[PDB]
């Protein structure tokens, strides 16, 4: 008896901006990611479309609860019947382009009152979803990213100290052989395996430094800036914001 | 194009011009309504064996 309409298009870019600033703060911690605009819009035609989110949308409206058993059910059910989507570009097929997507979403009630309230309702909920999930997505990318930063230097800082310990023995038999061939002072060439060029005096030295070492980041600068970023990824979080996944070029009409 | 082929972005137009609201309740809504629909816009060259 009244139906009421809208018509929707891919998100613009204005109309992205908190969503860019935010990408812009991961993008510096090394973490490349967006909300793509079109797969956001995709995102809200699949969830509108889900005939168990339109029934929990109705159910859980105040406004549409008003309108006495277990027919309320079977009342859902056929209101549910008067949500369609339809792509604008389906109908006239293809060989002729279109420029904008564009897909147009109804409810048809007996007032025309009624039909505008519960399609802005609806459009509105699964909005709210696809914002949620949107951002919920983001926040996963960060777990993963950081997860695996935190990781992978754990491992990088057993893997040097292994390489360190390995150095150590070859460096106390540097000292043997230079002793061996009577090098204390530093050679005024060297030998592939056990270097002994520097001399005794300075391996000696250089051994206790190396033997002295604890945290492998004290000579590593890569290291500490490893551990910087995991700092700065665990420290990074992604706020709420707030965006709409498609543009109105007819916000739901009063028919 | 794409911003003229919206039908909010009329109404708004319509509804925010002098000119137009000379030309007188919620009957406006439908007289809105039916201004809107005489705005057109067409690809030359759809109409033309692509």
């Amino acid at each position: 008896k009244w139906t009421s309409a809208a018509v929707v298009t891919p998100p613009e870019p204005v109309q992205w901006q908190e969503l860019e600033k935010t990408f812009t703060k991961l993008r510096v911690l090394d973490l490349d990611i967006k909300i793509d605009r079109t797969e956001a819009f995709n995102l809200f035609i699949k969830k509108f479309q889900s005939v168990s989110l339109l029934e929990e949308y109705l159910r859980s409206s105040p406004y549409v609860m008003d309108q006495d058993e277990l027919d309320l059910h079977r009342a859902i059910v056929a209101l549910s019947e008067k949500m369609k989507a339809v792509d604008d570009n389906a109908s006239k097929k293809k060989d002729e382009p279109s420029l904008y997507t564009s897909w147009t979403l109804s409810f048809t009630a007996p007032t025309s009152e009624e039909a505008q309230t519960v399609l802005s309702g609806y459009i509105d909920y699964i909005s709210a979803l696809v914002v949620k999930e949107s951002i919920e997505n983001v926040r996963n990318k960060l777990e993963i990213k950081t997860q695996f930063e935190k990781e992978k230097l754990a491992q990088d800082r057993i893997k040097m100290k292994n390489q360190l310990d390995a150095n150590i023995q070859r460096l106390n038999y540097s000292l043997d052989i230079a002793n061996a061939a009577g090098i204390k002072k530093p050679v005024y060439k060297d030998d592939p395996d056990f270097s002994i060029s520097l001399g005794a005096d300075g391996i000696e030295r250089k051994l206790e430094i190396e033997k002295a070492v604890t945290d492998v980041a004290e000579l590593n600068g890569e290291l500490r800036n490893r551990q910087y970023l995991v700092e700065q990824l665990t420290k990074a979080n992604i706020n709420d914001v707030n965006f709409t996944p498609f543009k109105y070029q007819l916000s739901p009409s009063l028919p």
